[PDB]
């Protein structure tokens, strides 16, 4: 038993981390077969941020400019190319610790691991995610720029997010790995805001099913719900609403405990129009929205990779 | 910016795992050079669990009856010996991917990551403190014993758990490397009960100051206290004794802040008498004790390995 915030075995993907230096700028680098991918923003200078005019800046740069070092290693940049807010480096060697792999655009509520580097080396793996306002509440400093974010499906890695900025009040802005950005957000230094951020409804009912699970009961209630009467209540609260598609992601959950997904709904209605009353659930004094019901199932079932 | 709980990237520790088989019971291992480590009672039955004699039930085993797998392939097992809790069998093929090691005892209220396997396979990395009681509060199913906990200074992994028994109320108990406990427990399915646990003092201290650093910084307070005073405060509410050695090693956040510790000692004493009264410091609506200074320092500095 048990319940943590539980990151993927970050392993297969530390094998592909690197550094790419262009003149003054150092990041992170994903060297996947024989390309590194990394944000197009290490062409630009401190200056350039207001506003880059990107495409301008790369047809100034040549293959030799890149400089690319997995651990003490250069690899020889041959071809280079930009695609959307990311720079794909040809180099002359493909990494051969590279796993199999997809690039795949999230949804927001998805969940996925961080692995938050600087120049190129691992610092440490950290669960985050997608919220629906297109932000990620990471952890990140100076140097991160060009991070993962991933998840594994037993030898498969997932790549989802690629780390570029950071968002008023410490909030971060990324793109998947073709370069496109979640949320309505831009690569350069301007004023940008979140939308209003929601809580991951379903997200939350899997949590109190992992409560369950682990013993932890004290808020189930004797009642049921109406999906339409429970998301009148979501909606006053800033919950996003909740689907039959919701309900049916939940149905693994809810028959390993037998409570209806409709009656878990009826407890957490009582949770948000009463409160905790200075209770916990699986030691959170606040209702978490960031587990996925395959999150729960995954850790509450041992599944590996 | 940003705070999360963060583990240390697993790839070295996931190119030690193995599986270890005895008859019918089945857990991890850790493979390092030419000796696999695993828990003892890998040699037991569900029957044998009450009051199980090891030294007696080990003379009745061999070489041959251990069966390791790593991954796809077996390994050959050409010697055995018991330490502890803990059995070593020699294999007759080093692990080419052995890191930089050492065998470590972890003093309560030092955290270290967890790498959760089932069938020799990671599952998931997390983030633990090994509580004042000597138990840890992990994510635990019945297949992960011999999972291990580790810290990572640059190259070396810093080895100080392995998994053995959960304990009642879902919190867990483990051996060292050597294979002695930490904590009064023992390797047999008997009532055993963890002391009362107690809030790791310094680390609160540590993750307030994290909170100053990421500009959360409602909680502070005008006043000061002195260190007799604060401990009396302490102790009322099941802390553990501040001592001058926690004051020192506080001194790094304290002068990146500008706060001396005994002003947030002050400002940790006004939120203990009076409460948060709903406000959230870090996202957390309760006070957080297990990020270490260290832990604070190296996620808001960028240490990597
Ligand atoms: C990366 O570029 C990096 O690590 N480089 C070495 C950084 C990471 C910053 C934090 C930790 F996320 N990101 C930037 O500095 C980006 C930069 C590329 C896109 C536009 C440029 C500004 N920028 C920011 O994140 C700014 N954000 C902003 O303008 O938001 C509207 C701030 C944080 C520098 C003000
Ligand atoms: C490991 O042995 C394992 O994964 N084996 C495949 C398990 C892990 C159990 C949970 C997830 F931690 N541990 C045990 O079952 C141990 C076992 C070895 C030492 C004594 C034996 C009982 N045991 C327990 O954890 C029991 N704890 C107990 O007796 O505490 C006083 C319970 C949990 C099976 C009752």
């Amino acid at each position: 038993s048990g319940f943590r915030k539980m990151a993927f075995p970050s392993g297969k993907v530390e094998g592909c981390m690197v550094q790419v230096t262009c003149g003054t700028t150092t990041l992170n680098g994903l060297w996947l077969d024989d390309v590194v991918y990394c944000p197009r923003h290490v062409i630009c200078t401190s200056e350039d941020m207001l506003n880059p005019n990107y495409e301008d800046l790369l047809i100034r740069k040549s293959n030799h400019n890149f400089l690319v070092q997995a651990g003490n290693v250069q690899l020889r940049v041959i071809g280079h190319s930009m695609q959307n807010c990311v720079l794909k480096l040809k180099v002359d060697t493909a990494n051969p610790k590279t796993p199999k792999y997809k690039f795949v655009r999230i949804q927001p509520g998805q969940t996925f691991s961080v692995l938050a580097c600087y120049n190129g080396s691992p610092s440490g793996v950290y669960q985050c995610a997608m919220r629906p306002n297109f932000t990620i509440k990471g952890s990140f400093l100076n140097g991160s720029c060009g991070s993962v974010g991933f998840n594994i499906d037993y030898d498969c890695v997932s790549f989802c997010y690629m780390h570029h900025m950071e968002l008023p009040t410490g909030v971060h802005a990324g793109t998947d790995l073709e370069g496109n950005f979640y949320g309505p957000f831009v690569d350069r230094q301007t004023a940008q805001a979140a939308g209003t951020d929601t809580t991951i409804t379903v997200n939350v009912l899997a949590w109190l099913y992992a409560a369950v699970i682990n013993g932890d009961r004290w808020f189930l209630n004797r009642f049921t719900t109406t999906l339409n009467d429970f998301n009148l209540v979501a909606m006053k609260y800033n919950y996003e609403p909740l689907t039959q598609d919701h309900v049916d992601i939940l149905g693994p959950l809810s028959a390993q405990t037998g409570i209806a997904v409709l009656d878990m709904c009826a407890s957490l209605k009582e949770l948000l129009q009463n409160g905790m009353n200075g209770r916990t659930i699986l030691g959170s004094a606040l209702l978490e929205d960031e587990f996925t019901p395959f999150d729960v199932v995954r850790q509450c079932s041992g599944v590996t990779f």
